[PDB]
């Protein structure tokens, strides 16, 4: 499956995919303003990941970012230190295509994840919510912490899967809708043919 990553923000992104134990594609690379980056992921992918870092230096490709690092490398092999806004996928599974953006791990960078081909509808979390996170989630490097990244309780983390909403993931809710808020959020994940297509794309609006 191709991913178009299309980084539309005024500022530079290293874009990053990862299924949590392998690179994605390359796994990483740096995305100028306005420029696109086409990758191929793998048919039957599992939960895969696409996201952005922000603020990031690199040397042999190893460095830091400000949000979204992953162990110091430009080409990820493992997920991002949050706060990370989240375009979520998995490919083929008996047949189909499930997608969704997640705020679970915080926000650092609007995002819209749509569908190229046909059959299905996108997603998109291009509210601004780095500017109106609630203070005790403003996290000093950049970006807004997830209420589990901040105070690591069982109720936010969802550790026993039996937590609810609260107010700060209602926070992240009222500015996006149709991203996953906490764990047990009514879904918000569409179905697509499997084998379809996609383009991420940052700062959409």
């Amino acid at each position: 499956a191709t991913f178009e990553i299309v980084n539309r923000c005024s500022y530079t992104v290293w874009a990053a995919a990862s299924k949590g134990d392998a690179a994605l594609d390359a796994g990483g690379r740096q995305l100028n303003s306005g420029e696109s980056w086409t990758i191929n992921v793998e048919p039957g992918t599992n939960g895969g990941k696409i996201w952005a870092r922000t603020d990031c230096y690199f040397d042999s490709g190893s460095g830091i970012c400000k949000t979204g690092d992953c162990g110091g490398l430009l080409r990820c092999k493992r997920f991002g230190r949050p706060p990370t806004t989240l375009a979520e996928f998995s490919l083929n599974q008996y047949g189909k295509d499930y997608i969704d953006i997640s705020n679970i791990k915080g926000f650092n960078v609007p995002m819209d994840f749509s569908p190229t081909t046909r059959g299905c509808r996108g997603v998109r979390c291009a509210a601004d919510i780095v500017g109106q996170c609630p203070a005790k989630l403003k996290a000093p490097g950049g970006g807004c912490n997830d209420a589990c990244t901040v105070f690591q309780t069982s109720e936010y983390c969802c550790t026993t899967g039996k937590c609810g909403p609260t107010e700060y993931s209602r926070f992240f809710k009222r500015l996006c809708p149709d991203a996953f808020s906490y764990v047990l959020d009514k879904p918000t994940t569409v179905t697509c043919p499997g084998s379809s297509n996609y383009r991420v794309t940052f700062c959409p609006t």
